[PDB]
């Protein structure tokens, strides 16, 4: 019903903290702007309208930032943690969360207030300002789609039979159409639907010191970037984020983590930016991705 | 009668999308400036006045941006819905109609607000500022003339 | 955790008919006076002090009342459905409900306003003023005990 | 869709000029209570509460009257005509509508304000104020019911058919169910079913010296009161009005108008509120009524 605000240290992480600023004991109320500016360089020539381009610019969002500790004393532990916990991780993740959506936010502290005007037992009004990396992206979970055959139809499918030594039919319209192909269970697709930013993907490779990891084709089947690492053992799995801010490339075998940059494919690593079309394996067994679209206005 | 306004996404196209910011959900009220200002470029000599050229320039036209949601749900499918038609398309086309006329104006977005102040049902009263491509301009049917005996 | 206030027609009876006046489309809010007032006769003489008997004078309670209709045609239906049904039964009990308590006061319909200051969707903000007639009751079940051996 | 606001000079008559405050030139708007205020008489013993009885109290209507001339001569034109219309009837009917209800109330002029601030060619904004009479009475119109004989089925009902010599069977539940009348046309309830206060009636009577006039039955067919007149000559139609301010009981024949008031049964008349039951048509051809009946909120 209602609307949902959250605030995570690092998302897409195993280290995360969430604080609830629309439940919790720190809130976020009043945000000063959620909408947009853009400047379209719009230029008039005796009174003919040219435009330009459009830079879609994002505000500073300012929360009045509320406390409702039961002492002082809770009240200040209250202030020095949820501040201190938005310093410790270069960037905080802000979610939106409605009846309709669940978009994202990256921030970065731009300004927080510490007054002496306290209510009761020492509470808190102060105004919270972040800076915006990027407003408004999807987080969701990227998976494969399956082939399956088609049901073997008498006089419809390519088959010999009823009577001895077998018959098709050509017809017009019904005529023949084919089943399904021999062992179908070999086509899978990675179907990338719309342009994607960055990705957090877990891969798990099949054979050592053969390039392992993922290739991007678009819509012709042509291949445009690859994230591709040749180890000399089986990593256990390949954990990849794309994200610009944290970007990670770093094997994992057993409960050691290895950094798996400088062993990567460098000439087939031509773009982050997914354009539509699909996404194909490389030596990998199983991968698991969760994929973030960006949205200007929500 | 009365004035009506209509948010076309791309008039004379087969991909047109109307919206009634007149009677519709999504109602603009209040438009800013809906009139011209002009720099007339005039130098003046002992007195006497020369005139040069005039550019005619037109301002931002900033609506009072309403919404008319039966739930909180309805209001933010709206505001996600509206704004982001008039994303899609480079430029939309405002349609202005009254008794006399039937002029349209080519927007672009400028500058859209969305606060947490709602009123009942989750109501939105919100500020739309458009940037001015060419104001006020007539769509009309061009046909041939036939000479008779 | 938060408070309910639900308007019933006849309490204790087969025919009663409940008005969520927290969460249904007819809300109660802003309380005018929840307390008492007492008035003790106390009389002084010679800086000595006499006191006779309190009589606990209960006040009216006005509450700012709320229509949520979708339409001007629900949001009409809405107030003439309310106050009719509160006319309808010559008293209406009114029930405070709580974490720790839930309360009942028996209160006759003392004034209703009705005007057209209409928001979104012709929605209704009026100002309901009710008479004390018995403040604060708690309506609980009466059982018989048992004695064991 | 919207709220329509009528003034009429006199509602229930032929001479009936209407005024659209809602869309013509002289306009009510911003009415100040519309609502009802009500006196209790609770009385209160040791901490508990006894009831009275409730005086509903209706309050005064101020509305923001404006016109909307072309001139400061059609204005003051205005101003002259609308106020004196109000003042050559004794007392006004407001008509409140709306898509759900049309609720009528009998206004007096209380105040009516005239003022030198004329706004573009000679605009007038006054408030007028009016005593409430009656708050808001349905107006409808009053027809009686026809009964109809219900259709004949074999087995169901009373006949003797089929094989000679016909034969109805006794069943459990089916059995026999009578059709209907012989000359089920007798049958007609003028029916009553909520509490009416005054009504205008066109009674047109069948035979001259006999008392001719409704009758009003009760739940258990006896009478309460009855407007019962007893002419010389048949009268075209008897036309009365149970209205407390202007009761008219007067009998036309041909162009020429008879007060009927000396010829009435004034013991037969006992009351002027009509109970619930029906009423009963005595020495009449044809009727035409029109009922009002009140409602305190709206
Ligand atoms: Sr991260
Ligand atoms: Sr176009
Ligand atoms: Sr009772
Ligand atoms: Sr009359």
């Amino acid at each position: 019903g209602v609307r949902q605000y959250k605030i995570h240290t690092n998302l897409d992480g195993t280290d995360d903290k969430v604080w609830d600023v629309t439940n919790g004991k720190v809130r976020f109320y009043q945000p000063s702007n959620l909408g947009l500016q853009s400047t379209n360089n719009i230029w008039q020539s005796n009174g003919i309208g040219v435009m330009g381009t459009r830079s879609i610019t994002q505000p500073q969002i300012e929360f009045k930032l509320e406390t409702f500790g039961e002492s002082l004393e809770e009240n200040y532990q209250l202030m020095k943690d949820f501040v201190n916990d938005i310093l410790s991780k270069k960037f905080v993740t802000l979610e939106y969360q409605t009846e309709i959506f669940q978009v994202y936010a990256d921030l970065a502290l731009a300004d927080v207030t510490k007054t002496e005007g306290y209510g009761k037992n020492g509470t808190f009004s102060e105004k919270i300002t972040f800076d915006i990396i990027t407003k408004w992206y999807t987080y969701e979970n990227l998976t494969f789609d399956k082939i399956q055959n088609g049901k073997v139809i008498a006089g419809m499918s390519k088959i010999y039979g009823g009577t001895a030594p077998g018959n098709y039919k050509y017809i017009k319209g019904t005529s023949y159409t084919y089943y399904g192909e021999s062992d179908i269970d070999r086509l899978s697709r990675w179907d990338i639907k719309e342009e994607i930013f960055s990705f957090m993907g877990i891969l798990y490779p099949k054979l050592p010191k053969t390039p392992a990891g993922v290739r991007f084709l678009d819509d012709i089947g042509n291949e445009y970037t690859a994230i591709v690492f040749k180890t000399e053992q089986v990593q256990d799995y390949i954990l990849i984020n794309t994200d610009v801010n944290d970007e990670t490339y770093q094997g994992w075998k057993g409960t050691t983590a290895l950094n798996l940059f400088p062993v990567m494919d460098f000439e087939r690593y031509r773009t982050r930016i997914i354009e539509k079309g699909q996404m194909e394996l490389i030596n990998l067994s199983k991968a698991e991705f969760k994929i973030k679209r960006k949205a200007d206005f929500v």
